[PDB]
């Protein structure tokens, strides 16, 4: 069964499943996250679809960054209370999430052996790029940094994935006319996965 | 059988399988394309090998862009008449194309759930970069755009993939005298795929 | 068995497995390399973790380049005497290398059909980017070149893979004092895989 090789958020959820900004009253966006086991690695594919106004209007600032923090327990279960993503992940079931248990969730996690915790003498950072398309159809470039693991906030935080989208320009992607909706193009990164 | 997880053009076809330029009267290049299923995603691997003289000589201009348009039917069979690629895809058979029927061709296609159709409703694409190597061995950078399912053109056009290669420079990558075959380095992008 | 689809160095070997610099008297770094079969392609995942002082002190210079040269025989076995990597690859066994024989090693190799030997205006180099993280956590960008096949050196050198990391900047990545071990973020590239 190939569907269990995916651990994902589902494609275009009915409602916003992610609270990117602390200032928001509830989930302010749709986080689309797909994790695929591909040999010794995880293929990670992620992007964002703006939902709440204050989030979407971030396009109007010249200097912006927002982070999705995803925290997992010892079994590879998403800790919804601590994480930016507020609905747990599941296997592929069409364009949707399956509803049953997760098979070998742990082997979707970033290797603690390759990406350790609280080790000043090693690094866990992954850097990439993605884009936003403005109303004027110009490709606005978005920086993406990825930090794996690192310090664990809670006693049960056994694995970490943090994704920061940032940008810096003399000009803002968008005006105050608004009537614009923020969406990042997809970013794909790769990491080594933990065993069961 | 792993061979059915790939849908491609085959490696290095005898002669040009793609008519990239509107001005060409026939196939003017070899479009090398690999679509590999990787769980809920498709890994897409693409580059071009110039054949016709007029096509190879694009290296001599300061402002150049070319697009391969791929249209697919409801079963996911390439609509060759409408497409730049004039030869259908089939599974991996060694370094070449297999000759039988295609297994689950639709599950290679870009998801209409993730990528619905824009018929004047919206506007969008996905961005990357690749390079050309000049006779002086210097890496000339080429921009790549990818548009999924933006617009359906004929009644049987169930899926769209458009890929545009462009560059803009004060100098042309090759001189009039230093003119050789146009070849791109491979570009990889990823999309969420439709189900069977 | 999914483990045989992976061919790697293992995670964080106890001792340096790679001699990057010719000036080094023994292995001066840890080469982390993972090759995963992905249909008709191989997903190649590579980065380095510095070990020797001479190698770690590379962080203090403004213009640096180093290359890992990998040569394989007709059976797809790494030729250690010739290669920068001095320890053979094996399949996944947890966070480590398998110890037995290698299953279908040749199919992890770069296609001679796609990437021929010393053939003019044919096949191509691969260019990419990755990063080094300085003490202030600022991302220093590293250019990567990848060369497939191309020139063989010894009579049993049936396959070739070269990886060049280079950089050129107005400032050195680290200060003289704040310098620490040199570690690259992972670079992921793709090639068409030779068959069995």
């Amino acid at each position: 069964d190939d569907n269990i090789n995916t651990l994902w958020t589902g494609v275009n959820p009915t409602e916003a499943n992610c609270q990117m900004m602390d200032s928001s009253e509830s989930n302010d966006c749709k986080l689309i996250l797909t994790l695929v086991k591909t040999g010794a690695l995880v293929t990670a594919f992620v992007y964002v679809i703006g939902v709440s106004n204050n989030f979407n209007m971030l396009t109007t600032y010249r200097n912006i960054n927002f982070t999705a923090e995803l925290f997992f327990d010892s079994a590879g279960n998403l800790l919804t209370s601590l994480s930016s993503l507020k609905t747990p992940l599941n296997h592929k079931s069409g364009q949707n999430m399956a509803t049953g248990a997760i098979t070998n969730a742990k082997s979707f996690m970033p290797s603690t052996t390759a990406y350790p915790f609280n080790n000043n003498s090693r690094e866990n950072y992954i850097y990439g790029t993605c884009h936003y398309t403005a109303s004027d159809h110009t490709a606005f470039p978005i920086d993406i940094s990825v930090m794996l693991n690192q310090r664990a906030i809670r006693a049960d935080t056994s694995y970490c994935i943090r994704i920061t989208w940032s940008w810096n320009t003399g000009d803002a992607p968008e005006g105050q006319t608004s009537a614009t909706t923020l969406v990042t193009s997809p970013f794909t990164f790769y990491y080594i996965r933990e065993d069961d």
